[PDB]
RNA sequence: ACAU
DNA sequence: CGATGT
């Protein structure tokens, strides 16, 4: 119903899918960019969306912040809930890096705790998520 | 179908 | 138009 403005919004950007993947997190209220991942040469949209949320979790925990995270990805929200990214992406030499990051993100979730609410950004009502890349 |  | 996902 109401946007929770005191929150962190994340999103993925890619050139191709699968393709070059990056992600960022912003202050929902102001749009300030709080983190940005160096582009990863081959990944999927959903792996990027998943890593973005987990990074948000790590970022907010490190800073003792109880803010919620918004993501527009139904898929990534569920993967985080499950602590398991069910990506179809082939594992080979050119996807090794993204798969290393995904594996490590799952491992972080399985070894840490958090109370952060992970909320669905309601694109149909509110427009584009504030972390969107605009591609 | 929905979410990207 | 193509792909990633539940
Ligand atoms: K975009
Ligand atoms: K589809
Ligand atoms: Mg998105
Ligand atoms: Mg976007």
């Amino acid at each position: 119903e109401e946007i929770i403005w005191e929150s962190l919004s994340v999103d993925v950007g890619s050139q191709g899918n699968p393709g070059i993947v990056e992600y960022k997190g912003v202050d929902t209220k102001t749009g300030e960019v709080l983190f940005e991942r160096e582009p990863i040469p081959i990944g999927t949209n959903n792996m990027g969306e998943f890593l973005a949320i987990v990074h948000g979790l790590r970022y907010l925990k490190e800073r003792n912040s109880r803010k919620p995270i918004y993501s527009d990805s139904q898929t990534a929200i569920k993967w985080v809930k499950d602590k398991k990214a069910k990506s179809t992406l082939v594992r080979n030499e050119e996807t090794a890096l993204i798969w290393k990051l995904v594996d490590e993100a799952e491992e972080w979730l399985n070894t840490h705790t958090y109370e952060t609410p992970i909320l669905k950004w309601q694109t149909d009502k509110w427009g584009e998520i504030k972390a969107d890349y605009g591609r």
